[PDB]
Order: C-alpha cells, then sequence, then structure tokens
C-alpha cells in the first residue's frame, strides 16, 4: 500500500529499523510494518506492569492505596517522582502513575517487585493472551536494547493487540480500565513522539520508551474527534550503541498513518 511504501522510505531515510502496528477499531483492520519482528520495549513495558497491578486490585480492592516505602537504595538512574519521596512512601497508585506519566524507573521496579519479579509481569501478559511479550530484567538493564537480544522484547503486532485489550477491551475491570486510560492520557513525555505527528484536536494517551542503540518507542491509543479510536505502536532502534533518540521518526510514522485514514 501507499502507507507501507512511505513507511519503508521513512525507515530508509532514518538509517534504523522501524516497527509499526496500527489497529483501526472501526473495522478492526491492521496496518503492519515489521509487525512480527522483535523490538526492545524499554519503558513501553511499564504499561504491562501497571496493568498487572491493576488486575490485582480487582480482587484486592484497596491494593492501589497500599503505601510502599522509597529507600535511597531503591533509586536507579531515572526517578523524577520517586526522588521526591525518598525516605517516605508512595501508594501503588502513585507509583503506577509515576511509571506511566513520567517514566520513573524506580516506580517501575516497585511494580515488578509487587508482582513477584519480571516473571510476574510476563505472566499477566500470557493471562490476557499475549504470548509474545517477555520481561526478563528490571530497570535500568532492561533498556540495553542489544541487537538480536530477545530479552525484554515484543512485536509491534503483539503490543498493539494487547494495548487495545487493556484500554479499549475488557482485559481489565471497568474501573481499572478507566484508570489506565486516565493515566495514559496524562502522559507527560510524549509531546515530540506520536502526538507530534497527529492533528492537535485528537486525544492521545501514550507511553514512550527509550534506551541504548537509539531505541525510541511510543505506544498510544488515539481518540479522533468523531471517529473510532485507533491503537498505534511505533518502535524504532538503530545500529550504533550510542545513537541519539529519534522521536521525529515516531512523529513522521504517525503522520504517514494519519494520512492514510
Ligand atoms: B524508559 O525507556 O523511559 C525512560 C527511562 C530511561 O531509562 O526508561
Amino acid at each position: 500500500s501507499a502507507v507501507q511504501q512511505k513507511l519503508a522510505a521513512l525507515e530508509k531515510s532514518s538509517g534504523g529499523r522501524l516497527g509499526v502496528a496500527l489497529i483501526d477499531t472501526a473495522d478492526n483492520t491492521q496496518v503492519l510494518y515489521r509487525g512480527d519482528e522483535r523490538f526492545p520495549m524499554c519503558s513501553t513495558s511499564k504499561v504491562m506492569a501497571a496493568a498487572a497491578v491493576l488486575k490485582q486490585s480487582e480482587t484486592q480492592k484497596q491494593l492501589l492505596n497500599q503505601p510502599v516505602e522509597i529507600k535511597p537504595a531503591d533509586l536507579v538512574n531515572y526517578n523524577p517522582i520517586a526522588e521526591k519521596h525518598v525516605n517516605g512512601t508512595m501508594t501503588l497508585a502513585e507509583l503506577s502513575a509515576a511509571a506511566l506519566q513520567y517514566s520513573d524507573n524506580t516506580a517501575m521496579n516497585k511494580l515488578i517487585a509487587q508482582l513477584g519479579g519480571p516473571g510476574g509481569v510476563t505472566a499477566f501478559a500470557r493471562a490476557i493472551g499475549d504470548e509474545t511479550f517477555r520481561l526478563d530484567r528490571t530497570e535500568p538493564t532492561l533498556n540495553t536494547a542489544i541487537p538480536g537480544d530477545p530479552r525484554d522484547t515484543t512485536t509491534p503486532r503483539a503490543m498493539a493487540q494487547t494495548l487495545r485489550q487493556l484500554t479499549l477491551g475488557h482485559a481489565l475491570g471497568e474501573t481499572q480500565r478507566a484508570q489506565l486510560v486516565t493515566w495514559l492520557k496524562g502522559n507527560t513525555t510524549g509531546a515530540a513522539s506520536i502526538r507530534a505527528g497527529l492533528p492537535t484536536s485528537w486525544t492521545v494517551g501514550d507511553k514512550t520508551g527509550s534506551g541504548d542503540y537509539g531505541t525510541t518507542n511510543d505506544i498510544a491509543v488515539i481518540w479522533p474527534q468523531g471517529r473510532a479510536p485507533l491503537v498505534l505502536v511505533t518502535y524504532f532502534t538503530q545500529p550504533q550503541q550510542n545513537a541519539e533518540s529519534r522521536r521525529d521518526v515516531l512523529a513522521s510514522a504517525a503522520r504517514i498513518i494519519a494520512e492514510g485514514l
């Protein structure tokens, strides 16, 4: 199609490897570019950790209000929110919000621990039918994004389908679903990624991700005004270990997708 030619050309101009999956919920059609290739998830994995805790709260009604201590030893490389609560507590809700809306790495590690380790996050994925997602490490080492390394990867197709189920489907209870959507809509790190390639009137909830090898990711649910929502996953990684982020590629891919609709 025209879109796949344009995405292929974008990829060629960028010098990296681009993965795209769009689901149009109107007719359930899919647009895929390298949709079945594995990409390092980096912080896009945090959506799975938050959703897993949300699933736990369906039975543990008060779980999200459970205070969790933030100790200096818990601090890793990027903790914009946890930093503000060292030697104090944050609720599991506040940690989920920090993981999603500020990409706090310490918060992500507390969610993993709540789930009993990375195997606990991966288990939730299998439970909702995602047999591709795999989380193997904690922050910050899950961001190494080494070419060919299957650890901490998923495919654009698998992630799009799963993000659809979590936000638009019923993988989560109604209250949990609404909370996840509210959290994603309030993401603060995505202004230069998918959002930048779309009309300003469209409502977007997304989770960005970055890591080594110039890995630059964004996954988003999109509510166009008057139109059925869309799910868009954009994964991008590069061959140089110290390559710079390329959020512009994510915006250009989003723009090319928006043109085809
Ligand atoms: B994710 O990828 O987003 C930011 C942090 C930096 O380690 O992780």
